[PDB]
């Protein structure tokens, strides 16, 4: 047991945390003692307040924390099988996930690979394409292309298709696999960028195992929306050109940008799928890649026979019930319905953000709502403003945003952008 | 689902470890239940119980649904699922570095947390390569290994894999191209250190890491070496400027006899690797650990940063029930019940050098291993040993098992038993 200074003591000496630095951190993290439904508890000044999770836990917490039927999901698992090997052993929760994901994802994506995070499942992705390309006599293909301002992880080989300035590729030089990237996907629908898309990869397609992009919404790259009708034209020209395409939802499913996945607003299907962050309503590690039954036909029947991968935690038995869970409850009610509500709050909310002297642009996509700044958020002033009002948020550069749980009442959203529009205000000085 | 159901699901719809999709020589077996050191499997329609002999792929270490372990989970549920770690902290994750702080080989102050071994390689992998550009050395960033490794799945962590066993020849212009020395023998030889030295120093000015598994190598062989050989990579490693990283996912947490395998030499790496078995085999979750030095290089470096972040990262739920487990470990006398689990291998084990398939049998702490002249058919091999009520899983030519260390000296000898009859069978 550690008091909340006991636990600054033993973290700020001992804890990484993401993208941070041992002893050198301008601020000290927030203790964190609970979390319930769309609130978190946190300790400010030795006191214990309750705050809304604007952010819901870097995107996982849909249904929010501590949801009765998650929590009964869970216990429920582990009074029978907390966990067995996948090699050679199969079980119910990982029948009932994978029945369910391939029946709710975009049609043709019949075969599921479980992982354990998103940037693994981004590697089983690619190892999928270039392991079909040699099932096809094809080894030359083993490049990746995608468009710039995305993020697909961290390990080395995500890392390579990370746009080359978020990622710190200049710290990276010499290191990383050496990819294709086309121009920042536009925010308005543009034929004359598909069509340069189009010429950048037919010059490449001798080389090139496949596309691999965020659909419609790039996360941590900038929270940039694009025009659904570029997912359109990716594929038709991945088919035309014979490269796979692979549309990467970690961030975007399970109805965070207003459709079921975010591929369903442009009613196309990648050859393979990742999804992961909200997949278990933000309970535990979870990941998983999808791919057509072409592509695992030809993985299977290729020379080496099988997909070269196999994570020791695979398709763990408690994180697969509580994800059933989670997919169960969030496709048994109205869904569609909350998100669109969600969105209006967030609209109507964020609205008179535009006005101000800081604020370059507005906007909100499903259950996402973004504020652009002219200049990087100050985390030391901006946490501390939103949290005196009741919202943990967590800007990063120029951007104030949120992505709420889907259970936020309108109050709680009210909160949510009131806290938002006050902490532009303070950038604007 | 009923079995028949959760089979025609799982054939359809499912991979699995280094498997096909419609192209299995059998189909595999569905697990229903896991209590204590038990599996509760369906064969031919009805329940058996066997022996996890396998601790479920070397993480069990406390066998299933330990009451310790069930609490420790829904306690923690009760309270706090999980939290985003970029900015915020939590009791769960300080308790748990903290012990892993005080554990693990001296020297290693810092803990990044992740979501699975591979990843916490490639985290170490990072923590080497940033050390190097903090210290104005850029050009140092390729990997140094032996044969014979095995150091998970993600595509950096691929390229240390034994470039045989993990199939680098279906990899080719792919992967990193890093160094490799030969086989380490099992033996101590002056010479082989002497001959490591020696390609090392070729390659120092390019060289960020040297890394390893410590004394036992898992999935590339289930080979043992001489613990004095990591005294000699430290050495090396410090006399020639190149940090030493230990993998110790599989090696971990008791399972060769000693707390952590480095601790067989006294040796202390600069950067660790840790997983399986942290959790106690439930719940996904690594931890890389480097010293105060390669953490304030890093942290004054370009970057200023370690540049990572997993969604998941220091997972409330899945510290908690590690916190448990390590706790449950430490205050028991598990030395005395490694030591006696080893000797029931070994004695168990025995008969098995006689028989005319066997090469060689060889026990570490709680790893026993029959390698055979052949490789081992698993059409053959599961079935006798499920007849003989137990769960073993051979790969390659061995016959292994990593049992829990919960594990009565007679259920011991039912798992050395049935590796035993399935050598036989080999042999057949
Ligand atoms: C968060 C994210 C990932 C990586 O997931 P981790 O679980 O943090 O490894 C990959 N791709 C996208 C689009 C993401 O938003
Ligand atoms: C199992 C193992 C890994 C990989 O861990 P995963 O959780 O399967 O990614 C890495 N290194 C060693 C030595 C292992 O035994
Ligand atoms: N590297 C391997 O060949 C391997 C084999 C089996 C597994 N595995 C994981 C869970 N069950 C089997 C992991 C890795
Ligand atoms: N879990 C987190 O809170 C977190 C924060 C930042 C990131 N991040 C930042 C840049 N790239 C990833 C990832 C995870
Ligand atoms: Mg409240």
């Amino acid at each position: 047991g550690l008091t909340p200074e006991q636990i600054i003591a033993v973290d700020g000496a001992h804890l990484w945390h993401p993208y941070s630095s041992i002893g050198r951190e301008a601020v000290s993290p927030v203790v964190a003692v609970a979390a319930h439904g769309a609130w978190l508890t946190l300790i400010r000044d030795g006191q214990p307040i309750e705050v809304l999770d604007a952010m819901s836990s870097w995107w996982t917490a849909i249904h929010g924390h501590g949801h009765p039927a998650l929590d009964q999901a869970l216990t429920t698992q582990l009074r029978v099988m907390n966990h067995v090997m996948f090699g050679g052993l199969t079980h119910e929760p990982a029948a009932r996930l994978a029945k369910l994901l391939v029946d709710i994802t975009p049609a043709g994506l019949d075969t599921v690979f479980f992982s354990d995070s998103g940037s693994v499942s981004v590697e089983v992705a690619a190892k999928m394409a270039l392991q079909y390309w040699r099932g096809r006599g094809l080894p030359g293909k083993r490049r990746l292309m995608t468009w710039r301002g995305g993020y697909h992880g961290d390990t080395f080989l995500a890392m390579s298709i990370c746009d080359p300035h978020g990622g710190m590729h200049s710290l990276w030089t010499d290191v990383l696999a050496a990819q294709v990237f086309a121009p920042q996907v536009p925010r308005d629908y543009d034929p004359a960028y598909s069509a340069a898309f189009e010429a950048q990869l037919a010059q490449h397609a001798g080389e090139l195992a496949a596309v691999v992009v965020e659909p419609v919404v790039q996360g941590a790259g900038g929270m940039r929306f694009h025009d659904p009708r570029y997912l359109h034209d990716l594929r038709d020209i991945c088919r035309r050109y014979e490269v796979l395409l692979i549309f990467d939802e970690i961030a975007t499913g399970f109805g965070r940008t207003g459709a079921l996945f975010a591929a369903d607003h442009a009613g196309v299907s990648p050859d393979i799928m990742c999804v992961g962050k909200a997949l278990t309503g933000g309970y535990l590690s979870l990941a998983a890649t999808l791919c057509t039954a072409d592509v695992a036909h030809t993985i299977s029947a290729g020379a080496a026979g099988a997909l070269m991968h196999g994570p020791t935690f695979m398709a763990n038995p408690l994180a697969c019930a509580v994800s059933v869970a989670s997919v169960e409850l969030l496709l048994g009610q109205d869904w569609r319905t909350r998100i669109t509500e969600l969105a209006a709050g967030l609209t109507a909310g964020l609205d008179t953000a535009r006005a101000l002297p800081a604020v370059t642009d507005v906007r909100v996509c499903g259950a996402i709502g973004v504020i652009e700044c002219d200049r990087p958020v100050d985390l030391a002033v901006a946490t501390p403003a939103a949290l005196d009002r009741g919202v943990w948020l967590r800007p990063f550069r120029n951007l104030v945003y949120a992505m709420p749980p889907y259970i936020c009442t309108p109050a709680e959203i009210t909160q949510i952008t009131s806290a938002m529009v006050e902490v532009a205000r303070l950038v604007g000085s």
